[PDB]
């Protein structure tokens, strides 16, 4: 009985093994975009990932990671709120069954087809793991995606997904470059957070883009035929793999942009 998305593990149930799950620093959160307040003291982010090392993909049984090689200062993600450097280990998806659903952050309640995930830790604790534990352990750059026009630059993505389509999974995923996922402007708000899944740990500084990238109906089709089980177990497709807003309870976010 691990936890998961479905109606007797789903998020709703969390709270019984994660207790933190009902915490005062939970994720995701609705934006507000009338409330967020404008910070001029916020710099721009800085994307560095001209090097960045992709290694493999795979299907955890909750998404599918992509996995870059995070033993040096690569492909990293400082400025904006962040002190520090702060090393990509991975990124991944959130998605719905259908299009008006599938983000986990939401703006003004508007809800998007699905939600990228680019994970980071700050380097001066060494490893994710001790990262995790910490308040300022971990900065995640979420960006949307709408359903247009397709992106070129995921297509690469979508095409390997037959080869990872059950939990356990993985595949080769070399010479992948994020920066053909990042949308054309920076601007974001930024608020205090926690991991999405569980172990729910409140050690996330969020960074979420205004802009959001557009993907085809077929691109996002393809997300939805991976499977949450394990070969040949039965058959459950890997849909709606997203945690509802949390409420804001004590904090404030923060825009880069007026
Ligand atoms: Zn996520």
């Amino acid at each position: 009985h691990h936890w998961g998305y479905g109606k007797h593990n789903g998020p709703e149930h969390w709270h019984k093994d994660f207790p933190i799950a009902k915490g005062e620093r939970q994720s995701p959160v609705d934006i507000d975009t009338h409330t967020a307040k404008y910070d001029p003291s916020l710099k721009p982010l800085s994307v560095s990932y001209d090097q960045a090392t992709s290694l493999r993909i795979l299907n955890n049984g909750h998404a599918f990671n992509v996995e870059f090689d995070d033993s040096q200062d690569k492909a990293v993600l400082k400025g904006g709120p962040l002190d520090g450097t702060y090393r990509l280990i991975q990124f991944h998806f959130h998605w719905g069954s259908l299009d008006g659903q599938g983000s986990e952050h939401t703006v003004d309640k508007k809800k998007y087809a699905a939600e990228l995930h680019l994970v980071h830790w700050n380097t001066k604790y060494g490893d994710f793991g001790k990262a995790v534990q910490q308040p300022d352990g971990l900065a995640v750059l979420g960006i949307f995606l709408k359903v247009g026009s397709a992106k070129p630059g995921l297509q690469k993505v979508v095409d390997v997904l037959d080869s990872i389509k059950t939990k356990g999974k993985s595949a080769d995923f070399t010479n992948f470059d994020p920066r053909g996922l990042l949308p054309e402007s920076l601007d974001y708000w930024t608020y205090p957070g926690s991991l999405t899944t569980p172990p729910l740990l409140e050690c996330v500084t969020w960074i979420v883009l205004k802009e959001p990238i557009s993907v085809s109906s077929e691109q996002v089709l393809k997300f939805r035929k991976l499977n949450f089980n394990g070969e040949g177990e039965p058959e459950e497709l890997m849909v709606d793999n997203w945690r509802p807003a949390q409420p804001l309870k004590n904090r404030q976010i923060k825009a880069s942009f007026k």
